[PDB]
């Protein structure tokens, strides 16, 4: 199985123990770690923290004491936008620019391969999007004849259907992506008006104003488009994602006035870090949805979405059962890294409860 696990360069940051660097990751909990994220400057892959130079270097120490473990950098992400990442693709000359510069900025920073993470492609866009994948995957073949390990290319694949067949070409891409990466964690957001969850895996008999907003419809949705099993990772959530309750009411259909109040370490309305999230479980009342197979958490007008030792497994189950190539989980410093705040003085929780899974029968 492949557990691919992102590392976000903004999490060195967060004051006290919310601050993470790469040295906090264990060699030996992930297959590959992703690196989040690199700029396009110059219409060339680039640096984004004034210190990623250092932290590559750290993060790719790691194979020092385990030298299987792969590692990849991500170009893209929320900050860097999609009309940017349009202006590169749609072009032949600035595509060109842009992957010529891939393999030797990797290759200097110690890299085994580029992530794609343009997020998200409009209808404009389904096809330039197929020809980068194309043309960079043909330039990572052509540096392979060089002697070394030719790169790896993966994608970040949104997973709602309507995203997906706005901008992914699902059969094309996947015939040269060695993996791509289903994020499965953005079912619902503040933008409703009511508490749901944004990472069920069955829709659960609740209701359908939209079948869909699952991971299994998105699963299912991928194999049916012909990504093969075999390339398909399904992610996992370490945070979660919180509310502000309009009302008493805690219940399936809540309305909801906005987004939570800030994590105490990650400092951003509408989501916590799994570590803050076992704070905030203490003096909570705990319940799980049945049908879509995970939990969610209240105290005072704080409603919590979130993901915990026994939905992880059992997503990881899932994705055994249906022959997938493995998970990926958004993101090791957003699981309980320092193992300290969730009573269990274990590292990452989350994450080596997938891993457990994956590696039994
Ligand atoms: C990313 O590249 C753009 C385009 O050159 C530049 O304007 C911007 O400052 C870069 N961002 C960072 C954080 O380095
Ligand atoms: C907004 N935070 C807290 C940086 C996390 C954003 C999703 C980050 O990984």
């Amino acid at each position: 199985y492949k557990l691919i696990c992102y590392y976000t360069s903004w999490s060195q940051y967060r004051e006290g123990d919310g601050s993470c660097f790469p040295d906090a990751i264990d060699p030996f909990l992930c297959t590959h770690v992703i690196y989040s994220f690199a700029n396009i400057s110059n219409n060339e892959i680039d640096t984004w923290e004034w210190n990623d130079v250092t932290l590559y270097d750290t993060l790719n120490t790691l194979k020092n004491r385990n030298p299987n473990l792969k590692t990849l950098l991500s170009v893209g992400g929320w900050n860097y936008g999609s009309q940017r990442f349009s202006k590169i693709a749609s072009k032949t000359q600035s595509r060109r620019t842009f992957i010529k510069s891939v393999p030797p900025f990797l290759r200097t920073h110690g890299f085994d391969g580029l992530d794609l993470a343009w997020l998200w492609p409009g209808w404009r866009d389904k096809r330039h999007l197929t020809t980068l994948v194309k043309e960079m995957k043909a330039e990572f073949v052509r540096e392979a004849q060089a002697g070394t390990e030719q790169l790896l290319l993966s994608a970040a694949v949104t997973a709602g259907k309507i995203a997906i067949d706005r901008g992914y070409d699902i059969a094309q891409i996947s015939r040269h992506l060695d993996f791509i990466s289903l994020l499965t964690y953005d079912f619902h957001g503040a933008w409703r008006q009511t508490v749901g969850h944004h990472s069920p895996l069955f829709r659960g008999n609740e209701d359908a104003s939209s079948r869909f907003s699952n991971a299994d419809y998105a699963v299912s949705y991928m194999l049916r488009l012909g990504a093969p099993a075999n390339k398909l990772v399904m992610g996992i959530p370490t945070f979660g994602r919180s509310y502000t309750l309009a009302s008493s009411k805690t219940d399936v259909g809540a309305p909801i006035s906005g987004p939570g109040i800030p994590g105490r370490f990650t400092k951003w309305k509408g989501i916590l870090a799994y570590y803050e999230i076992c704070d905030f479980l203490h003096g909570a009342t705990t319940h799980r949805f049945r049908d879509q197979q995970v939990p969610y958490a209240t105290k005072g007008n704080q409603w919590v979405a979130y993901d915990d030792q026994e939905s992880v497994k059992n997503k990881a189950r899932y994705l055994k059962n249906r022959q997938l190539a493995g998970a990926m989980v958004w993101a090791l410093d957003l699981d309980d890294f320092r193992g300290t705040f969730c009573g269990q003085n274990l590292t990452f929780p989350l994450t080596s409860a997938i891993k457990d899974v994956l590696a039994r029968v």
